[PDB]
């Protein structure tokens, strides 16, 4: 079980936000803490990505790009898992010290986005996603969004993507002696992965708008954070960079 060995070995651990839970909730405090958390999550995703099997076959610039474009979706995906495993998807488990009840969902002004994120979280339970299915799915999320004009070396990317699809296909939980079982299972997981992208887009839009008006609402954006949001995210929001869907929408 070599592939799965790697994924579990490299799976990040706990990442705290730094948030002061003894102060009364407020938009600026909430979003500042999420942004700091995004910065911290980003560092970890970078190290995780680079330790992935076959990832360094990618050209150097494609590596950072692929990381930057997928960063939100990957965060959202793993955050839903934490929420699923730690609170049965009742609240959003961004970090041990940053857990969103309904009131923070409202005070963050992200209620519509949070609702979608919680739905994804509930899907892990509804589908009974195994932890092994989660790891391969998350690995695959990293290779699910590219420039329409293509990467610097697309061949190596397509090869990686193909192989991560195959690894996901090997490990799906199904009665192998029944073809219909595994077909259905695969369909569902492909559908679930597809459902991360619209959510990532809504978040992309929110953070982008938030960044533009940050100097009025008093929200802090960390350095790597703001680089990504001002340079990479608009390529997504403008159609230059699109998600690879399994199923046509
Ligand atoms: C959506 C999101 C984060 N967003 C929410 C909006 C904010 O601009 C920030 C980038 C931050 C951290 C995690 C985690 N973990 C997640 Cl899932």
């Amino acid at each position: 079980p070599i592939f799965l060995n790697v994924l579990e070995a490299i799976e990040p651990g706990v990442v705290c936000a730094g948030h002061d839970n003894n102060q009364p909730d407020s938009f600026a405090a909430l979003l500042s803490s999420l942004n700091e958390l995004g910065e911290r999550q980003l560092v970890h995703v970078v190290k995780w990505a680079k330790a992935l099997p076959g990832f360094r076959n990618l050209h150097v610039d494609d590596q950072m790009a692929v990381i930057q474009y997928s960063w939100m979706g990957l965060m959202v995906f793993a955050m839903g898992w934490r929420s699923f495993t730690n609170v049965n998807s009742r609240m959003l488990y961004f970090a041990p010290d940053l857990v969103f009840n309904e009131y923070r969902m409202h005070k963050s002004r992200m209620y519509s986005q949070c609702v979608r994120m919680r739905h994804l979280s509930q899907e892990f339970g509804w589908l009974q996603i195994t932890p092994q299915e989660f790891l391969c799915m998350k690995a695959l999320l990293l290779f699910s969004i590219i420039p329409v004009d293509g990467l610097k070396n697309q061949k190596f990317f397509d090869e990686l993507r193909m192989n991560y699809i195959k690894e996901l296909d090997r490990i799906i939980a199904c009665k192998r002696k029944n073809p219909t079982s595994c077909s259905r299972r695969f369909y569902q997981l492909t559908k679930l992965l597809d459902s991360v992208q619209p959510i990532a887009r809504e978040l992309h839009q929110f953070t982008f708008d938030l960044l533009i008006k940050s100097h009025m609402v008093s929200v802090d954006f960390p350095e790597m954070m703001a680089e990504i949001i001002s340079v990479q995210v608009p390529k997504i929001l403008s159609g230059k960079v699109k998600p690879i869907y399994f199923h046509t929408q």
